[PDB]
Order: C-alpha cells, then sequence, then structure tokens
C-alpha cells in the first residue's frame, strides 16, 4: 500500500504526466483552497487516488483511466 512519497521512477521520462498532474493539483488546490491538498494529489508519486479528488473538482473525473496508467509508468523502475 502506499506509504511513502514522491516516490517516483519515470518521473524523469515522463516530463509530461508530472507537469501534467502538479497542475492538476493546482487547480483542486483552488476548488478547496486547502494548502494541505495539492500535496496529497502529486505526493507520493501521485499514487494515492488523490488524484480523484482533483480531477474531481474539475468534474473532469474522466482522464483519471489514462491519468492512472500514468502513474503507474513512473513506477518503472520503482
Amino acid at each position: 500500500a502506499s506509504f511513502i512519497d514522491n516516490t517516483c521512477r519515470g518521473v524523469m521520462g515522463n516530463r509530461d504526466i508530472y507537469k501534467k498532474v502538479v497542475r492538476v493539483c493546482e487547480d483542486c488546490t483552488n476548488i478547496f483552497r486547502l494548502p494541505g491538498l495539492d500535496g496529497m494529489c502529486r505526493n507520493r508519486c501521485f499514487y494515492n487516488e488523490w488524484f480523484l479528488i482533483c480531477l474531481k473538482a474539475a468534474n473532469r473525473e474522466d482522464e483519471i483511466e489514462k491519468f492512472r496508467v500514468w502513474i503507474s509508468i513512473l513506477n518503472a523502475g520503482q
């Protein structure tokens, strides 16, 4: 289970899921305007469903499927 943090491995190759992810947290962070949220969103290498939480604040809650497999890519070496 998720018990690490920013424990990525592909965040070096991705260079896309990150910029987007981290950016996805910002958006949501605004919805609630909570400082203790952005992190979670892109905390444990973005592996904690914390993505759906923010993705929801954007009604999107759809790009999670593709955003999910992505978070898994960063776990390549990991």
